């Protein structure tokens, strides 16, 4: 509420959170443009109970990215923080592990970052 | 089911996960003293239908670091996969952000490694 | 240059590099932020001979947070990217290590992904 | 310093470092079978005067994946601390970057971790 709504990705990705009173993350992640074979599913936690001192809101969620239609055999979570204000971000950094055989899992997670807005681009 | 149960990190930390049928994580996390001021919600995702030519399952959960007691402001997320067989391991790597100011922007996420056994450490 | 130049990031630090011939890249940096003053000594590596199907140019250096004024015991290390173009720039995300004790290796590193341009903020 | 001299890792690596007088890491490191192919040179920076109160000694180094021989197009930088003592380590978390185009940065960089040892694995 400041977090529950719509946040777009510098890349194409929307997602739809609802952010409980009880500090859940809930809500739909969509790769791209509008179909529904890229949806899925996303649950985190976020502080409930953030500073009011100019600090953001820390969080973070998952995706694993299975659906009806697809499957990727791999999972992203987002680790990041919410700073609202009337031009209001999720600042985050996230890690991609794929499921990988023993002898490939130096090769099983890729890092990177992803800012999102609340106003579609 | 597989994943399902209670692991623990090198540390100590004790994770107590139960895989839904949906891809759901859910479950506590705490430290190895076990008191109620140490324990904390999760929740996450996994892949419920895994490659079979070897690989491990993709997933992911997140901790806010709220609960009735403190509130350290942070989060951390874990990336990683479930190998199963002889001795069942959880492999991670994480990021954990707590909320700061714009200026001190640069310096909120920690990142690690945790591997988690059904035995303790 | 190409790589060799002076570069800002996001912040307004200021990196001072050369690509040598021989894949080596030297010279000096200057944080906008932290524990610092001054420049520092970097040394790295860059890829000499990249692909010619559009894509970067790998490569990474180190700073080591003592100069001759002050010592923060810590080292960053970038891992990134230059992409040529009317605004060239190198992309990195980076890990920040401090010397710990054992008991607090786990918080040892901080993450983070900085954008170097030729041009400051 | 304890540092210069072979190093091996978890997965069948070896690093030869000489740590110089001036903060400098320089030397080789090899994949390998052990063969020349496998090699590839090293720099990075240490911290020469570090904290006397039991933390470890924090560190960087660099290696791009070119050598006479092959060409990989990507860079890896490893971030860490030297641990002394009986049985010393150098613990690090590692950032691999493959050159790519704009639209494939998005799975540009791998992360991971490496232990090193005096003694092979
Ligand atoms: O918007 C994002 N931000 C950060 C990471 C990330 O990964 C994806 C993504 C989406 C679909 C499939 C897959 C893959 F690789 F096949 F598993 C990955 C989207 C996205
Ligand atoms: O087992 C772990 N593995 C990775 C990261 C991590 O953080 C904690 C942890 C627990 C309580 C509070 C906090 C803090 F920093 F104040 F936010 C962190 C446990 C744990
Ligand atoms: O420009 C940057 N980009 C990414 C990381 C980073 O760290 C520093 C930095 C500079 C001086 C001291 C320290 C500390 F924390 F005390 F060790 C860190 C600058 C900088
Ligand atoms: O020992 C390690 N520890 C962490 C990372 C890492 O990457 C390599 C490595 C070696 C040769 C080629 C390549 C690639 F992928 F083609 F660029 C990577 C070795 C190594």
């Amino acid at each position: 509420a400041g977090i529950t709504g719509t946040w777009y990705n510098q890349l194409g990705s929307t997602f739809i959170v609802t952010a409980g009173a009880d500090g859940a993350l809930t809500g739909t992640y969509e790769s791209a443009v509008g179909n529904a074979e890229s949806r899925y599913v996303l649950t985190g936690r976020y502080d409930s109970a953030p500073a009011t001192d100019g600090s953001g809101t820390a969080l973070g969620w998952t995706v694993a990215w299975k659906n009806n239609y697809r499957n990727a055999h791999s999972a992203t979570t987002w680790s990041g923080q919410y700073v609202g204000g009337a031009e209001a971000r999720i600042n985050t950094q996230w890690l991609l592990t794929s499921g990988t055989t023993e002898a490939n899992a130096w090769k099983s997670t890729l890092v990177g970052h992803d800012t999102f807005t609340k106003v579609k681009p």
